[PDB]
């Protein structure tokens, strides 16, 4: 009774366009009279290993960017590069522009990805921005320019634009100002994300979700302290749990009648003992890509 | 690099309305000049255990159904009951009606759910129609009338409308002609689905997805036969694998260079030996809610 759920994608579907330079095609985001896309649309295959984007872009004029919205060509009347994104000014405001903002999301928070190819939406799924500033997505060639977002009220908060894949199979990208999350650069070389630490506060939120939904076998008669819990967290590359995290879990704690430090004692035992072939909310691993807010929103 | 992915929901978002009878509110699906909704909208709380729907509906007139599309009231000008759904004729065709059909989906196939409350979309996620004709969803009070669908071309194939929850926490509902999937009836009593068998062909498809995405530790030096594999399948409440299933897996077999019966030999060993703390595509359990088509569509 608890699922990984994406936001409804309609408001974002109406913003997706196709951008082509030469033989390179990817997706763009069309808001008001600007189309945002990854700057490596200007690269050929001989450019992708070590591109000099400033030099490559000087050779491009407005008419070298083909922007297609459905079957309709948009006229590009200006272009500029901002960090790792291009802004193509077009002669038509997108009539479907929703209320929106650009946000740079914090590690540990979640968002929905609308995967797109050739300017056409393909599917939607939820991701977390991991502590090492990667995401575990599903992206193929042609998917760059697909965006991540949250919806709050009628307002779309765009937080991610897709650019690349890492050797480990995870994904990296930018905010909508073109600044990468994490240490990555948009060149087609092997890059490291570092240790992929687990989002402790989210695992605890998901354990609360399990209790709400009737899965309680892992609850024990013990409690612990924050410092004692963190000694075990460290060994498993879990984020240190802070008092701020404990405060964020307060509402779930009161809803279930299970103190945060009692749930930490249960998590400690799960980390050290495993699940002994049992499952929690249909999973045999501890899930860390639901925030406390995600759990409350879903269970309400 | 492989995710549970729902279809983009925009085309369906535009069809969702709110239907109220008395104090009972749920969602309706507005296509052309008809609104489809679960018939238990006519029930009060004293009716839900053993409703006589024919007798309850005779007491209702067109003006007792309040249909709200956004902030706009629709005028109900006819009503009728078809199996477990009501069809409310309204005086306005939905201008956002997509190209659509109604399909009754086969067990083992997948679809996207647009979860809705008060006629407003809340989130989207993928489900399989399980062999015992239940789905593992996320639904609360107020969610009935939410629909499941596939998108093929520009055409929306509606296959599911949500009605109820079972004691085991799984979910049951109807096609858009109002006929339940499975043995269930729309009354608020404990009902059994029977043994929840695993969709063998889908597990094999997902193992092929894992190979495509670089996860190959479970491949062994053995092969097997269909009859020998099924002797082990039976013990684990797996669907018998048929030659028709083997044929459906043909394209994934050729894409990976792993014969179907070689992959069955790997699955056999996983079933008998477990995963020994290892994971496949980020899971510590064998996943059966991706069809062969889902895998091909995603990996393309
Ligand atoms: C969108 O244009 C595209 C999306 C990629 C393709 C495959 N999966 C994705 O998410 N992005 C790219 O092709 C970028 C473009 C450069 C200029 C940033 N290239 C990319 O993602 O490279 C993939 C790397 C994988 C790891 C490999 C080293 C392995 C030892 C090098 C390339
Ligand atoms: C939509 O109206 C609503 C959705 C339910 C509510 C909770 N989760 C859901 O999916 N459907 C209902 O309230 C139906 C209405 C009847 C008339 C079909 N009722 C329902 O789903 O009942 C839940 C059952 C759970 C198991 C319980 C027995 C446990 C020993 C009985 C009720």
């Amino acid at each position: 009774g608890f699922r990984k759920m994406a936001f409804p994608s309609g408001k974002v579907e109406g913003c997706m366009v196709q951008v082509t330079c030469g033989t390179t095609t990817l997706n763009g985001l069309w808001l008001d009279d600007v189309v945002y896309c990854p700057r490596h649309v200007i690269c050929t295959s001989e450019d992708m290993l070590n591109p000099n984007y400033e030099d490559l872009l000087i050779r491009k004029s407005n008419h070298n960017f083909l922007v297609q919205a459905g079957n309709v060509q948009l006229r590009v009347i200006g272009h500029s590069m901002q960090n790792c994104v291009l802004k193509l000014k077009v002669d038509t405001a997108n009539p479907k522009t929703p209320k929106y903002k650009f946000v740079r999301i914090q590690p540990g928070q979640t968002f929905s990805v609308l995967a797109c190819y050739n300017g056409s939406p393909s599917g939607v799924y939820q991701c977390a921005m991991r502590p090492n500033f990667t995401i575990k997505g599903s992206f193929l060639n042609g998917s760059c320019g697909s965006v991540g977002f949250n919806i709050d009220y009628d307002c779309v908060s765009f937080c991610y634009m897709h650019h690349m894949e890492l050797p480990t199979g995870v994904h990296a990208g930018t905010d909508l100002e073109g600044n990468f999350y994490g240490p990555f650069v948009d060149r087609q070389t092997a890059q490291a994300a570092g240790t992929d630490t687990t989002i402790t506060v989210n695992v605890l939120a998901w354990l609360y979700a399990a209790v709400i939904n009737g899965d309680r076998w892992f609850l024990n008669r013990f409690t612990t302290t924050l410092n004692d819990f963190n000694l075990v967290a460290m060994k498993y590359n879990y984020e240190p749990l802070t008092q701020d995290h404990v405060d964020i879990l307060g509402p779930l704690s009161a809803q279930t009648g299970i103190a945060v430090l009692d749930m930490c004692a249960s998590l400690k035992e799960l980390l050290q003992n495993g699940m002994n072939g049992r499952t929690i909310l249909g999973s045999a691993l501890l899930e860390d890509e639901f925030t406390p807010f995600d759990v409350v929103r879903q269970c309400s």
